[PDB]
């Protein structure tokens, strides 16, 4: 019994993820999503450790789920007749990462850090869990207002991490990787870094860097902003053409631009609050 177990709120969104409705735990008035994903639209189909087909975000957050904050938590899940159900963790205050900076523009470099770096945090658990994200956007990252956490959601292009070559792309075109768009294959983590890339870009620049074939396959990036050299040079180096020439998680948090950053908590009361 899904339906008096929580009070289903407004509807905050709908498309190619399914519908997602505002929500509360009936027990405890608890903040939740509702995410409702019709059998049919589903790609990917996932296994329980029990043995149990269901959707692979079901798996994958599954895996997840834990202590760690930067990844949304799923409370709970349900099987209906032609749709799954699940029920997700909801920051109160929220807004995501591309309301966020549309609203506010090009991102100060101090709090872009702090964006960012929560961010590599959390692809980081994800792999370290054996997960793999395949879409990390502004529009796939909440921001917990009050406590200046960001939040990793929609792991529905997700997939199981591996070291061989994915040949299946589900994920935004203009956050694809050149290696996607000329040969229709990539791998994992080297594909993650160039997602991080256009990421921090938009972040410091107010916008994506490449909006057609071309220009992602040519990998010049023009600044519409004024960003530091050593910003500049992070990012050019995560959209390295060739994913050999980009740099690991590691080799990323410990770039100098990637130095002293500020706590969450600082992070709101000085840019969030
Ligand atoms: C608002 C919220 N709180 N917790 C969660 C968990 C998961 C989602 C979520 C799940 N699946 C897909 C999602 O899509 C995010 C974007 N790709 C699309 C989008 C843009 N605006 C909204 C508003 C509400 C839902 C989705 C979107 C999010 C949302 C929330």
């Amino acid at each position: 019994p899904l339906e008096s177990q929580y009070q289903v709120g407004p509807l905050l969104g709908s498309g190619g993820f399914g519908s997602v409705y505002s929500g509360i735990r009936v027990s405890d008035n608890l903040p939740v999503a509702i995410k409702h994903v019709e059998k049919d639209r589903i790609s990917d189909w996932g296994e329980l450790p029990n043995g149990t087909r269901v959707p692979m975000e079901v798996v994958l957050l599954k895996k997840v789920s834990s202590g760690f904050s930067g990844v949304i938590r799923l409370l709970d899940w349900f099987e209906r007749p032609d749709s799954f159900v699940l029920i997700l963790e909801r920051p109160e205050p929220v807004q995501d990462l591309f309301d966020f900076i549309t609203e506010r523009g090009a991102l100060q470099e101090e709090l872009a850090r702090s964006f960012f770096w929560q961010v590599l945090e959390a692809v980081r658990h994800c792999h370290n869990c054996g997960v793999l994200h395949r879409d990390i956007k502004d529009e796939n990252i909440l921001i917990d207002l009050n406590r200046g956490e960001l939040k990793l959601i929609d792991f529905g292009s997700g997939a199981l991490l591996k070291d061989t070559v994915y040949t299946d792309f589900d994920g935004t075109r203009v956050y694809s990787p050149p290696e996607w768009i000329r040969y229709h294959r990539y791998h994992g983590r080297s594909a993650a870094v160039w997602s991080l890339g256009i990421l921090l870009y938009d972040m410091v620049c107010g916008d994506i860097p490449f909006e057609h074939d071309e220009e992602i396959i040519r990998g010049q990036v023009f600044f519409r902003q004024r960003v530091s050299s050593e910003c500049q040079h992070l990012i050019r180096w995560c959209l390295a053409l060739r994913p050999s020439d980009r740099p690991t998680f590691e080799e990323i948090q410990n770039h100098p631009w990637m130095q002293d950053v500020l706590l969450p908590q600082e992070t709101a009361e000085i840019h969030l609050h």
